[PDB]
């Protein structure tokens, strides 16, 4: 059962070329949401009504439509130290929207 | 520019199999999200910093993380005609997430 699901993905600040205003963490975990939205779906897929009906259409005309999409439905925040305007560092607390939280067909 | 937007998506209740239950309308515009969720972004596409940092990711791993998706973030209601439990045609007037109001890279 290859269903949407949240699997590991580490984030280095430095190849994304954000190492120029964080100065920590190096790395972080961000997660990501990967696999099928096809039926059978799930329990914890959570799909809205149109990821629903967009699979059906996308079964019957798949050159037409796409699919659903295995994408993050709640986010949470972690905490970087960044360089502010006068080269201080300087804690954000709650960076929002950073990790992934939970998956859902979308 | 092919961005993350809203496009044209008309579903036919009978092709999804949904016509057993369903005996109004025959058809609804359901629309569906459709678009590159590459840079540069733009204004409208509103992403999460989540998808901001996975595209990157992508960028430099292409094989290893996938990209971000244009997926709809906000649904609009539509009302149908359907079956009761004892064959009444009872309307449900706000049927919610059938129809995309708007779209994001997710
Ligand atoms: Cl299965
Ligand atoms: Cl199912
Ligand atoms: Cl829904
Ligand atoms: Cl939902
Ligand atoms: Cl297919
Ligand atoms: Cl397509
Ligand atoms: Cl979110
Ligand atoms: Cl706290
Ligand atoms: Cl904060
Ligand atoms: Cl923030
Ligand atoms: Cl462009
Ligand atoms: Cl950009
Ligand atoms: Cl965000
Ligand atoms: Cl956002
Ligand atoms: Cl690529
Ligand atoms: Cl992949
Ligand atoms: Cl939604
Ligand atoms: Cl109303
Ligand atoms: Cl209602
Ligand atoms: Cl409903
Ligand atoms: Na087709
Ligand atoms: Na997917
Ligand atoms: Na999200
Ligand atoms: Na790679
Ligand atoms: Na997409
Ligand atoms: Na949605």
């Amino acid at each position: 059962g290859s269903h949407c699901q949240k699997t590991s993905l580490r984030v280095n600040f430095e190849d994304i070329g954000w190492d120029s205003w964080i100065i920590a963490p190096k790395e972080y975990e961000a997660y990501e949401c990967k696999g099928g939205c096809f039926f059978p779906l799930a329990d914890d897929v959570t799909p809205t009504k149109h990821a629903i009906v967009q699979t059906l259409v996308h079964l019957k005309f798949p050159t037409k439509v796409g699919k659903a999409c295995c994408v993050p439905t709640k986010l949470s925040p972690i905490s970087v130290l960044y360089k502010d305007d006068m080269g201080v560092p300087t804690l954000k607390y709650h960076y929002e929207g950073m990790s992934v939280a939970e998956c859902g067909c979308r």
